[PDB]
């Protein structure tokens, strides 16, 4: 099945690259949690994070490891870099290895760890 | 299917838990390739470096999140924290997330990233 895959994939297209704030609700479950290394962060805080982030100078880019996916009923694994650019300032690429579990296809759980790490 | 996640579980208790690093060539592929924090490390400097530790003072052990499981054919990905105990020292926990492809039953490739990064 490609369904865990591609609502993942376009949750990274339409709601990050395109810096959509507000389609968090519509890609995202109300009970969402993120772990991310070290920190769990609830749907609040990572909802009104991303409000802010979005509304910065920023953008961002991603790439698939192709070769890493792992599928399975309403879950999905990845490696991807995210690559941030802003104003004046040379791009950087973060490495994320990330798993992610639906419910009624929205994202439901988070577990990712990234190098570097963001903190 | 069990297959994946039992094997992983098995390398981690009998290789890992156990430091036999004489088990290394019956749980990896002979052309298996480690991604890990920006490392790419192919099966001779990840045996080595594996008998090497597990000929010092080192102890682990693990703990799964069983809650973060992904399973594919012939491909895992999880959520794991290995403590590590030395010697007159207080233990540390790593988290691992973790993506595991196997061919014919052994590892093939993983791609991993940590926190805190082991660098």
């Amino acid at each position: 099945s490609m369904v865990s895959i591609a609502l993942l994939r376009e949750m990274f297209e339409k709601m990050v690259v395109a810096k959509n704030a507000e389609l968090i609700g519509h890609y995202y479950d109300p009970d969402f949690v993120m772990y991310s290394d070290g920190l769990r962060q609830e749907f609040a805080e990572f909802n009104e994070g991303h409000r802010k982030i979005y509304a910065s100078a920023i953008s961002y880019a991603i790439e698939y490891d192709e070769d890493a996916w792992v599928q399975a009923p309403d879950r999905v694994a990845g490696r991807v870099w995210i690559t941030t650019s802003r104003p004046g300032e040379k791009p950087t690429r973060i490495e994320v290895i990330l798993i992610a579990a639906y419910r009624d296809c929205r994202i439901h759980r988070i577990w990712e760890t990234t190098w570097p790490s963001w903190r």
